[PDB]
């Protein structure tokens, strides 16, 4: 029988900086 | 006999966004 | 023989979110 699946991949990268404060 | 493991998975996605920055 | 090496892993989670906007 084929092997067990393999272990979970790499957790993906930091996410995109957010937006700009909000205007005066 | 059974096979073993395979490999590791694929990468994750990216995260959210962040917050919004400071105000000015 | 041992059997064929198993499929690849789950993808990998969401990374974490992303840093502070600039400055508003």
């Amino acid at each position: 029988p084929p092997g067990p699946p393999g272990p979970p991949g790499p957790k993906g990268d930091p996410g995109p900086p957010g937006p700009p404060g909000p205007p005066g």
